């Protein structure tokens, strides 16, 4: 059977911020932006490894957050409504109030992988716009 999972954006947190995955599950997932301000932001949700960085050669207490070095979605076959196929740098951007749910089997890429935001220069990543995504080997 498919299993349902929700993730909500917030500003700026989702909901929930850990998710567990077995390789071989078949997922469907829906990422709902409920961002809650007048009026509403945009949010993005990215999956992925290794966070990149801003650099100016100056240090930082806190590093501004531009993006992963290794996309989770890579090759990942996915349905959404009509269409079927992998998506080149898949990510979801979702205006307020809109979201998206599309389905897929989860990659044998076992391990912690992460979500985020990386819209407004890194500013949602900062204010707590990130998830741990745990896929454990096929039960
Ligand atoms: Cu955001």
């Amino acid at each position: 059977g498919v299993h349902h999972y929700t993730i909500d954006e917030f500003n700026y947190y989702y909901k929930p911020d850990r998710m567990t995955w077995h390789v071989g599950e078949k997922v469907e997932l829906t990422i709902d932006n409920r961002s809650q301000s007048a009026p509403p932001i945009a949010h993005q949700f990215s999956i992925g490894r290794t966070l990149v960085s801003r650099d100016n050669g100056f240090p930082k207490s806190q590093a501004i957050a531009v993006g992963w070095k290794d996309n989770f979605f890579d090759g990942v076959p996915i349905t959404s409504g009509g269409q079927t196929g992998p998506v080149p740098a898949f990510s979801v951007s979702l205006n307020g109030g809109q979201k998206y749910t599309f389905s897929f089997v989860v990659p044998n890429k076992p391990g912690k992988w992460e979500y985020g935001c990386f819209l407004q220069t890194g500013q949602h990543f900062m204010n707590g716009a990130h998830g741990i995504l745990d896929i454990l080997p096929a039960q």
